[PDB]
């Protein structure tokens, strides 16, 4: 049998954060800890929520210490603010980094044996649900609001580790493009291809089945349709991307991903490479590597990405799918090679071993060897 | 903004009820009340769940008094067994009748100000979540396991009233075609066309948006592909219908339905007509009435139902969708006229008024007058 974990409640569309004060009142919560970063405070994005909470008379404290690729230290610091704040629920405002920190704080607060953070790695043996989380994405996006995953950086051991726990699922997600409009174009581009990576890896993952196939192929269609227009500053394209990135996530934790995420995690751990940039550069190379193990699925991908596939052979469709992703990456200004974003040739042996042992790599339709992963990093590194 | 309420957890596939004991243990529940009917006890369908519960040492009591089109008396009987059992959770085993009775019992047990039952009608102003519900459908189906709706018959006032309450959403759904295989072919036919009615009414309802459209057009495609095969006794077609019927309901309470359900409810209240047969007879007549107010959507419906719509005018494709629904009804042996299933001409004025005032009617994409609803009943009445 196949399990699907989703948000019990989700609000979609421009103005969705306007639903938050009535959700809090109906749930009888007394005090929020807002988990976010300094940039979202500075840019007035957090104020779009706190101004509504102030007018409704709802108490909140804030922790804005989250950094990209959030660390054990960031989790322990936010846990300290939660405990000393007396909050009874959490509001995650931001991208994957704040939403992942928020999941870690919520789990540990109701399962305090995990306050070391490291022991959460894998299928966390937690007894209690997380503190209730209201999730508000500001990128489009990681779909952190709908997955049961969170990823923490172990600075000491130079590795990203994945915590997988049904207990961490947010009670409500608010998917509001108003919260996302302030993304610089380069951030729309990188988080957008992260979302496309989730959709493509999900579609072809080993555990794929009828319902996840329907959700993931629709996500690819929405994202391929909207991402260029969103990067160019189009308002409606922004709202499409906000939905597209969510739908892409409805499969990540439920069926899995593959070698793109497996090879991206070690780059974040070694270099603090932005997750979306790493995925975008690797995606088309891993798609080429996987092509022979995906049945007819690359014809579907090609088709919804605007390729005329009618009258192409399977081989021609498979090449057209890979080229369509190369083309998207060029159109939205993603660098084409790993050397361009600060990777070192000398690190590839270590990167490959980390990638081979990453949990995401298990879902890859073609079984990956150390030798194959070394060769793929080399193929992605330079001209 | 658009709200989506879904099951936080769902299990899909033959063997899915195999997940129930581990879900109960992980949630710390002490004692179930099983809400079901005599037929499902008698034919051994309840045993498929209780034998697993017994092997895991889980406590359960049973209420098997549910009747089709469940009444206020049936809710009060089940409520009495729940309150006296000392149960802390509910397991709904059966079609829409036991699942709806279970939601009423769950809501009233934590909200005793509504124990008269009829006060729940509409958007129930409940303060507290239902007693936790684990939902196991045995028809394919009402999607009662994933909606926030339940429908109770007020015998004294001779009306089916719809209750709408986010507090009633089941914690876990177990969608297991093994629990459905025993349906007589005629019950597979009727509940299958109820599922198709949910998907079609959902696709064209006033509140339809991008995410519900994607789910609904997928449900129509799955049901149209599988229903004939399932009625004929095909195992795999039964599994596809189990998924299809569920996907069909992911929109029902999130966006709404229309005049088919609006017109089916009074037949249930007056005659105890099977809900599925009432919907199946009315569906193509209501589709014809609605056609001009559905944009391009009937072309989509016709296409996934197996019609070649390439080169058809919108006018021809709208007729082709209506005719594809008439043909499915003929093929699975649903009677074509309301006279054939116990309706009286003399009652149509009274049925029309009850239909005009039904919750579901408001979602219909064409504005319906009493006079329009009278004419529609007369059209479905006889040749
Ligand atoms: N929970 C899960 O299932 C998943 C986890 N992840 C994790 O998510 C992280 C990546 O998060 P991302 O969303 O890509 O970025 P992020 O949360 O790391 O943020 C990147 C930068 O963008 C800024 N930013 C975010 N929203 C902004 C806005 N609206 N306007 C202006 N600046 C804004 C942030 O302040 C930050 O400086 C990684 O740590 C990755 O491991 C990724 C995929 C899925
Ligand atoms: N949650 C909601 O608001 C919604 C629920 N409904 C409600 O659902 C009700 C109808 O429920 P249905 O599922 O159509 O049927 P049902 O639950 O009324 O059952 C019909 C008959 O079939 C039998 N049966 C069920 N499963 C069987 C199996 N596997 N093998 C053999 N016999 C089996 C039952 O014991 C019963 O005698 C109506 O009252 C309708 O209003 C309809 C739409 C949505
Ligand atoms: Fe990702
Ligand atoms: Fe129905």
């Amino acid at each position: 049998a196949n399990r699907m974990i989703l948000n019990e409640t989700a609000w979609f569309g421009r103005g969705a954060v306007g639903a938050l004060t009535d959700e809090v009142k109906r749930r009888g919560y007394q005090k929020a800890l807002i988990v976010t970063d300094k940039t979202l405070v500075q840019c007035g994005v957090v104020a779009k929520v706190t101004d509504k909470m102030d007018a409704a008379g709802l108490a909140w404290a804030i922790y804005d210490g989250v950094v990209p690729n959030p660390t054990i230290t960031v989790v322990k610091e936010g846990l300290g603010v939660f405990q000393n704040s007396g909050a009874d629920y959490l509001i995650a405002i931001g991208g994957g980094s704040p939403q992942d920190t928020c999941k870690a704080i919520g789990i540990i607060s109701n399962n305090p044996e995990f306050a070391d953070v490291r022991s959460l790695e894998g299928l966390s043996p937690t007894n209690k649900p997380s503190v209730p989380i209201l999730a508000i994405p500001t990128t489009a996006g990681t779909a952190a609001e709908v997955t049961i995953n969170y990823v923490i950086t172990d600075e000491e051991k130079r590795r990203k580790f994945v915590c997988v726990d049904p207990h961490d699922i947010p009670q409500v997600a608010f998917i509001d493009a108003d919260m996302m409009d302030g993304m610089p174009p380069a951030l729309k581009a990188a988080t957008g291809v992260d979302a496309l990576t989730h959709a493509i890896e999900g579609y072809i993952t080993r555990g794929a089945w009828a319902l996840t196939d329907a959700l993931h192929i629709k996500a690819i269609e929405i994202i391929a349709g909207a991402l260029r227009g969103s990067v160019a500053g189009d308002k409606d394209a922004g709202e499409e991307m906000a939905l597209g990135q969510y739908v892409a996530g409805m499969g990540i934790s439920n069926v899995g991903l593959g070698l793109v995420h497996g090879m991206a995690h070690p780059l974040g751990a070694f270099y603090n490479t932005p997750h979306g940039v790493a995925n975008a550069i690797l995606l088309p190379h891993v798609m080429r590597y996987n092509a022979d193990f995906t049945g007819e699925k690359y014809r579907d991908i090609a088709r919804v990405m605007g390729v005329k596939v009618e009258g192409m052979s399977l081989e021609e469709a498979r090449n057209a799918a890979v080229e369509a992703v190369f083309a998207l990456n060029r159109d939205v200004g993603i660098p084409p090679h790993l050397r361009d974003v600060g990777v070192r040739k000398e690190d590839i042996p270590a990167l490959a071993q980390a990638a081979l042992d990453d949990v995401c790599t298990g879902g890859n339709p073609r079984e990956a060897t150390l030798e194959d992963i070394v060769e793929l990093y080399h193929t992605a590194w330079t001209s």
